[PDB]
């Protein structure tokens, strides 16, 4: 499929996808019903980080009431990378960076423990999040990281 | 309790327990075993990245054979920081850095959308990672990143 | 609510909030003024860095006769950050990074010592700044950073 | 008064400063205590911040029990500069640079409307952290900056 | 008096003053003439870096034949800053950053020694840059930085 | 003349000589006095940014009982660079770094419109610090630097 | 199997695999035979970036007259990372650096038009050099990148 | 022939080529045929990283129905560079960026024995991508790089 | 003279001489004939890094068919640096990065013992690239510059 | 022939042999005396950027007196790189780095112009400084670089 060598034609599409859903007062919930995908995959194809299957591209250009070219747009395979610069200074998305920062080594010891030699793959990966209460007050983030194992093999 | 202003003390502490982690052949899951603490947070406490209460530092110190001057340092509130630079570059590292990279815009937009302005916290925070078997054949890692929502309130 | 992916829409609506505000001739106080938010929030706002509530929203948009899209844009969550680059070059705002550059090590350990591991918050904060005559002749400012205690607990 | 022009001097009686801190259980209050000054001026000084005047220089190092040219280096002026690299890494420091990031933008214009062109000095500074209680249950940081008006008027 | 919270403006009105100055032949010398102020202020205030008081904004932007909104942007205090990145590439303005580079522990030495710690101010600050001969032949610059000293002082 | 390659043998001398000046409790106007130099050129030179002739060398070597390397040491010409990192943290040092931030492109517009197209030199370059009393109270420093004009013509 | 945290444990077992290589003029040819494994493999294994199976690690370390402190560190997964700082400035690393600078986009592009949307796998990865006569006289290197193509579907 | 100085001119071709290629739905191989050129040459012209002959130039610019304007500026030798900042963050491009980084080292090591003292070409360099069926099940990509040693020998 | 505070201006006048430079098929040696300057220079000034001499700015205006205003931009002295952020990526420009990465120590040891303390100017400075036959078949570039010794001498 | 994986060996060399040089009262001419190499070859080697023959690093060994693991390390292929971070800050080495800055651009529109698509080698490449009298008095240095014309053929 057809893909893109930089980022600046899908931030413009981004930008009047995001400008319809104000305008629309839509929610990402709302935009991916009915596309048979994930909440996760839609939002980050609609920021521009994922080629959506053509009939995806059709349900959500109706409900934002999109041009062709966006339906055209949508489906294109992206130059990934959402954060400018790889290190955020917004404090919603630098929480997960920090998180990065503390538990990266463990993250990597624990891996070569379970696993072995290797990686846990971010292609061969899925994301989620769900809401839940806090039994202690309040709400909760649980974000689920799924990714297949790829070892590292002598050669 | 007692803080550290430098990463270099505890820097030592841990090649000197990763030296004896290798030669008495111990895994990060037989060293948190005993102490009530999860696996992820016994091992960034002996990566460096937090401070283990008295009991679980003499657990870990007796299990590794160290001083008293290691359990004394476990317990003490470190300078957080396991990447050097900020961004990895080792793969194993890498590939949590590159799921930030393209679900970054992605994770802010639903954690608005699902909880509201806010964060979801990395100090109210509990890592996991599961392994689980891959349907095709293999292996798939599971991290789970289980954190406070704290919201942004007007004052 | 409504989540903004970039600074692009607010910051092209903080030039259009700080045109009205000169040719108006108004000052900061007099917008906050009947919101029952404090100044630093409603100014913090105004600069792209916060969400108003609606009837804030709609008090400093009749102030200063700005369309119906500014009010919605001001109730949107914004993607914070408010010095370009991370660093400051101008002296006002640079004051304030050289004061975390000689007393960020101090803070640390002041806040291990009085309250324990953990952090000061930065989104349960509140932000004061106060005009007082200095005994030796002139004006002082008395900045205050009101912030809750998270304590890392292990999990 | 005499200068280093190097930290290097400095980091390493901070490095022993500290390690007799923890091996007698010392606190930065009780450091303080019988030399006149304030906990956040005797904390930077012996983080290496700051010169100690010889009377505190010795009560401190009395304390610590530290030998005569430790006395001698509390005293000279140190090459200022806590944090590695400008940007923390640490939690509990970077929350201290999210606030700057956000309400460093509010922070400038607050200071032009209430005082005029010019800066809040960083050199006729003075810093303070109260712990106060939290009406929802809890604990709070109250951090004050004290700082002098300095105008910026043509010549 | 009214702030700008951004640089672009001020960057604007640099971009059509040069253009100006170009196409009316003027220097800053007869810009600033009968505005009562120093070469250094008025030139520093024309590229953004200062406030001009509305006597001395308008006489030069009658010189140019500025807009009406340039005589009210030549009057706000902007955001300061005039090298992009910090580090210049032209040698003209780099030759400036080099005696910083070999004369920075010099000044910060010979500061402690004939004043004592603190800093010899940027804000409470005069310019001036004066042409004289050069006895081998040829031409020199005498630039002078007049700047008050703030003494460090225990708290 | 003989050269030095890297900056860590003359960064090794500074911190000697910045040792034994404060042991003979020595001034750094005592050190360069009968070398037939100016201050800040003796001065930087034992900051390890000049080469000294062996006359002086030997007068200031005496002073502080240098051992013969020193000497040596201090007559070659050195790798230099007094700023790691190019920008300083230090807010003595800071507020030379900031007047360059301000009035950089000042003094790039002013040495073309009075000297012409080319530099002011570093290297055909004198320095003098000077202190005389503010009229309002205080201190003043009045830094002198004095560059040849060297023009571009073309070639 | 046993992983590191950091890098430096095998920089230094680097440095002295490489010390006996030159002090014995044994060639990387000579420490890759009888172990099974690929040349590219062990050498990457010397220089840090692989683990060896106990088997090989024994046959290099008995070549090179190592310690069982190096037959342990061998066999440990490493933290990856060969060239500091990520860019290089050694001409022959540079070389690769530049392919990827002129032909990175070029990859991408027919990765997606051969393969689809996903990537070629680093860690699934053979890595071959190969010396070859070049018809216009002269040898040429025949470096093959062998990797998995693992693709990016929907979810 | 004709060089750019800028990548501007050739990133608007790009943009160009890319619109129309997506709009009749051809791909780069199509594109290709018929020129005498390898597909990784001519890929890499239209994405701006390479200069056609005329020939090549006007049966691509027939095949996507440009100007004559697109076909003289293929024909222009580009500014190079095709990953903007030197480090990518899309996926598919790193992970060449990562074989770099892990058998960098390698790679230097490696040349210098089987070829010697020199480098491994970049401009007298032809580049491939090949693809072949995984034995256990799925696609591999077999990327060769074809580089001519040039030896540095003294002079 | 006439000034220029920022690059901007420039590069739109070199975008559009180079564009002209490409349709009339001109080459820079005839551009710069009949202005008595060294096609180095000529060369330079069209691409923003020199002042043109009144009288040989209308006469490259005039064999490109440029307006007026593109002769007053090229005769104001321009903000220099044409490597945008000081290293470059196009293999080209790279090579003289390179010998600068290799003999930069050379060059200064050079330097200082033949000529003594002090710089090799690069104001006082002449640049000429001349091509000359390979005596083993080929070309060869024969860079010359030639710069004029600037002492450091005390002061 | 044997290669170094860092540089750390060949700077331990580096500072050996110039504390040879200045001990023995040698210049760099009277090293590369008898050599059969050229002054800038021989003078980049012992400054670590290039490997001698072993008849020459013996002559060079016996006029400094230098053991026999000289011997051996000089013949050892290097890492390359002199300036440390990339960008020098001592003004010998700048100047060279300001030319780059200035003349980079024009280096390759004249490359291109008079050669072709391509480089001028830094592998195939001469270096050589002469000294010359300026006709008005005074020095110059004449710096040539003499490289190899690689053409950029398609493939
Ligand atoms: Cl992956
Ligand atoms: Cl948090
Ligand atoms: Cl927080
Ligand atoms: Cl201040
Ligand atoms: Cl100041
Ligand atoms: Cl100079
Ligand atoms: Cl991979
Ligand atoms: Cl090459
Ligand atoms: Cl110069
Ligand atoms: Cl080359």
């Amino acid at each position: 499929t057809h893909s893109l060598h930089n980022a600046a034609p899908r931030e413009a599409l981004t930008d009047t996808i995001m400008a319809a859903k104000i305008r629309h007062n839509l929610t990402f919930e709302a935009l991916a019903q009915g596309t048979g995908l994930s909440l996760a995959f839609v939002t980050a194809a609609l920021l521009g980080q994922h080629a959506l299957p053509e009939p995806a591209a059709r349900t959500v250009a109706a409900k934002l009431g999109l041009d062709e070219e966006a339906v055209l747009l949508l489906q294109t395979i992206p130059l990934r990378g959402s954060i400018p610069g790889g290190v955020p200074t917004d404090p919603t998305i630098y929480r997960f960076y920090e998180m990065l920062q503390v538990y990266g080594s463990t993250l990597k010891a624990l891996v070569h423990e379970q696993f072995g030699d290797g990686i846990i793959s971010a292609i061969n990966f899925k994301l989620d999040i769900k809401k839940v209460a806090d039994p202690d007050g309040g709400e909760r983030a649980v974000i689920t990281l799924d990714g297949k194992y790829l070892p590292t093999k002598p050669f």
